[PDB]
């Protein structure tokens, strides 16, 4: 074993060493300055005019904003007929804790950090009564915390957490203001900076396990810890397009104009003011200049640069950024078409839908595990064996074509004489578990009237 | 612990130092002068003719104008929903307070500051009969107030507000005319109307928490205080396009026409006046000039600058600003195809609608806390535990399509034989909570007629 | 001498008119006493006053 006094210092070093990697992925989503984004042709005083490219934010938002949780399924004993009535089902308890914590806000935030940095953590406890918070005392306190504020050590053998630590910085600056340890046996916390530390506040803990569950963006089994969604291909076209935008911008300031010259005309004959090198001439539009013609003088000009030449590369890098991201080609530099039919929308979005349906699986596992820990912690003792088959249920990531579903669900149900039972029509219309519940009350109330 | 007069001064200095940040985000929404917006190629005399670019205001308004609140929703014992209507159910008190404060006017207004600056604050109080002569004395007085007039210190430990201060400037903006402290259990107010601070008025409020709540534009968990919606990439394309407009306009004023030259002709042979360097000649259209034209004299030109060279860069930067913002392409690109059908509308708006649905989740979390604090201040004691499961219900951000919804809802209801109960068809048609309450009474008055 | 030929541009007129010509009030709603929301113009009510 190791002392809790040492278990800060031993892995706050690892917490700080993590921040050097996280800062790389942040620069792409926050659209910060990068050496690789600076366009090389622009002269060194004009290089202050950074151009930033929104592909990383566009891709991470297009995933993160389409996923939402409807509820949980827990397989009942004696057949799939559970209900929220007297002696209510397991799922209506876990959904009450989801609502009472506002996890429908904290999850949609925390999935964004999980996509940017590759992981985020779900923290479980009872609420402390002594701090007077706006929380129901009877529910487990569940909240999501970013990898910028929390760290965990994962066992290489079993791939489950051994140790975890929060570090909370001051309102500005690099100084810590609180740190907290999670261990299987206990949670412990400190309320001052590095040096001047308080004595440990401590809480004894009911689980065999650390009450910190990693959400992680595992693309693949050989991702041990999850990986940033802002892939090296998408970074490459972001930095490449930023250079084309800066060089185009420099060209518009320096060369989109033809530069006009006269050769063989003596500065003395033109009446150039010798101490400034310039002659002003009164230049309203139609006037004709006439010269003595010097040493057999003539006019010349350097031609303008074609700004179109850079735009033909901006379009090509947009075409690559769409292909790597799998966004519908109406996003980014918009294509010469828009999907004008309910089927053509599913044709355009099919990649983005299947990537969000894939994220809904790998984040579902972390939420199911956190709900088992929250139950085992608040109810105490054992977990009922059916909770090992618990599944999250998520909204369809596609744009809801309501009228195209309504014709189809009506033709299938056919006033009760048709192919499907009433509740399957309600599922296919995409009504959430809480809506399909309340429609039973309205349908029973309609059946009093006929 | 801290002296209120010291704690008033100590964070008036913090409220003031924050204004040096907010003036940057204001400059993009107002379209103030920026150094980065000035097109470099125009000569010093013409840099006065600034071009102001509207992408930031176009984006922030396009979100803020689609957000609206229909009403609150709260659970109940045994699943007993409210029925027949017009009685004070748990949510109808909260909606009466929303109406009585005109928050339907003030909230959509204050969400604009929450998107521009990244935060705005909800201030909660009881009416003062000596000052608040224009309000119902029985409702809590709830106001939304900008970060240019209120400041608050959140604890990075557990995210509660510890302290907050209003400061009001006089109509000239030279000095503070009043300040107010919101402490956890009491409020204090000072005046400066004819000199330095008078002794404070005060009001105990006895709540466990400060009656100031931040609305914040939380981008992700790591974005602790929320950030401006006018992101660094949308700033950089706004300033880039403003330079192109100044260079194009300066080129039109000075070089969009040929410059006409004659070489080898002596000014004295042309009869050019020696006091002024000019000769006027009558220039009605078809007149032919003739010159003695010795020693290889000839006419020639400099080319016009081709203004469509800059327009090919404006078109490219419009595709970038549309890409970064996620607006429909017809807001910015403008020449692009208008959506021809209800499904094409749901495709083109898809990313803007999904962005507004995200803001409805995030800002809804602050308005439910305002209603919990308002209930605690009006009724006293502790909240009925159902209020921790409160939900804000918002208008669908989608551009309406009443004909397609009517074709669908009629096919699903099938004159009462169909798939869904009558009240669900009213929800799917988008009739708001306060309007379904009227239909539920007109339907009964129609039922008495047969 | 030709700068007397002013070129007046109508975007501000066009924008302010295209808002102002859409705005039209068509009544006031006052919520009824005791939850009895239906009232009608055959007798005096707060809306009609």
């Amino acid at each position: 074993s190791i002392d809790p006094e040492k278990l800060r210092d031993q892995l706050l070093d690892a917490f700080e060493n993590k921040q050097n990697e996280l800062k790389s992925s942040k620069a792409y989503y926050d659209a910060e300055r990068r050496p690789d984004a600076i366009g090389l042709a622009v002269p060194l005083d004009m290089r202050k005019y950074l151009a930033h490219v929104g592909y990383p934010r566009t891709y991470v938002d297009a995933i993160a904003e389409r996923q939402e949780l409807e509820g949980f399924r827990i397989p009942s004993a004696n057949g799939e007929e559970p209900e929220s009535g007297g002696e209510n089902d397991p799922a209506s308890e876990l959904w009450d804790w989801w609502q009472a914590n506002n996890l429908d806000i904290e999850a949609t935030l925390g999935h964004t950090d999980a996509l940017i940095y590759g992981t985020a953590y779900i923290t479980i406890s009872m609420p402390d009564p002594e701090v007077d918070f706006d929380v129901d005392p009877e529910v487990p306190l569940i909240r999501v915390e970013p990898p910028t504020a929390l760290y965990a050590e994962v066992d290489p053998r079993t791939r489950k957490v051994l140790y975890a630590i929060r570090a909370i910085y001051g309102a500005d600056g690099n100084e810590i203001v609180s740190a907290t340890l999670y261990l299987p046996d206990t949670t412990m916390t400190w309320l001052r900076a590095e040096g001047e530390w308080e004595a440990p506040t401590s809480t004894p803990h009911g689980l065999e396990m650390v009450p910190v569950i990693p959400i992680s963006n595992r693309t693949r089994l050989s991702d041990l810890y999850g990986t940033s969604e802002i892939s090296p291909e998408l970074r490459s076209v972001t930095d490449a397009a930023a250079q084309i935008l800066m060089n185009m911008q420099g060209t518009a300031n320096l060369m989109a104009i033809p530069q006009r010259l006269i050769f063989g005309a003596k500065p003395e004959e033109l009446g150039i003011n010798a101490e400034t090198g310039q002659r002003m001439f009164d230049a309203y539009m139609a006037r004709i200049l006439a010269f003595e013609g010097g040493e057999g003088a003539h006019a010349e000009q350097f031609s303008a640069a074609e700004l179109r030449n850079f735009v033909d590369a901006l379009d090509a890098l947009d075409r690559k950024a769409a292909s790597y991201s799998g966004l519908p080609p109406q996003y980014l530099s918009s294509s010469s078409d828009n999907p004008a039919s309910a089927e053509a929308i599913k044709a355009a979005e099919s990649r983005l839908v299947k990537k969000v349906e894939r994220k809904n699986k790998i984040f579902g596992g972390a939420w199911e595990q956190a709900m088992r820990l929250a139950y085992k912690m608040v109810k105490g003792g054992d977990i009922p064996t059916e909770y090992y088959r618990m599944e999250t249920v998520w909204r369809d990531p596609s744009t809801p074509t309501y009228a195209a579903k309504a014709d189809a669900a009506a033709k299938l149900f056919a006033n009760g004489a048709g192919l499907i039972p009433r509740e399957r029509g309600w599922v296919d219309m995409g009504y959430t578990i809480v809506e399909r519940e309340q429609m039973r009350q309205w349908l029973e109330q309609d059946q009093k009237q006929g």
